[PDB]
């Protein structure tokens, strides 16, 4: 059973993704639109969060947010080591990919697609608008270049 505090999870762990980016500096460019479009899961469970009274009504629905807590919980864990001037430096220069938390935002688009079903179907609750799939690479992908010039901007010559 225990109390709703598992619910609380999804509130801090959800924000504290965005709260990176406040530290950040080289990656505050991506982090930026990054923790705002993550930050639009959690801000529907914000609303709900204080409604959170009984045990749970269907561990169905539960079960979905077990998985997606993990897949923020790499955003933010990712972010950590980004900070490394060493680790954006290579990936930039190694000119391989454009977007830096692609993988994790794939993967939280993904389960949120499943997930936001389930707490819609159990109760209402608005989850994101966004297509969530493909509509993330399309905006990573054009705000991305904006890395580009922001990058070698830091860098002052
Ligand atoms: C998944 O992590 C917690 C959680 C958080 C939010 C929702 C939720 C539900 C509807 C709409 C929106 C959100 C549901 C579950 C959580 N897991 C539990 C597992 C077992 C019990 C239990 O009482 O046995 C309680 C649990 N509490």
């Amino acid at each position: 059973g225990s109390p709703g505090e598992n619910l609380k999870h999804i509130i801090t762990l959800g924000q504290v993704i965005h709260k990176r980016c406040e530290e950040m500096k080289y990656c505050k460019k991506q982090c930026r639109r990054l923790g705002h479009r993550v930050l639009g899961l959690i801000k529907p469970l914000e609303m709900l969060q204080d409604q959170g009274k009984r045990s749970v009504p269907s561990e169905k629905l539960t079960t979905a947010m077990n998985r997606f807590k993990a897949a923020l919980e790499e955003a933010n864990g990712e972010i950590e080591k980004f900070s490394n001037r060493s680790n954006i430096c290579r990936f930039l220069t190694a000119s391989q990919d454009k977007i830096l938390f692609k993988d994790v935002n794939r993967k939280l688009s993904d389960v949120w697609k499943e997930l936001s079903l389930l707490l819609q179907v159990e109760q209402r609750m608005p989850v994101s608008p966004i297509s969530q799939g493909a509509s993330w690479a399309q905006e990573d992908q054009q705000d991305a270049d904006e890395d580009r010039r922001a990058f070698q901007m830091l860098r002052r010559d």
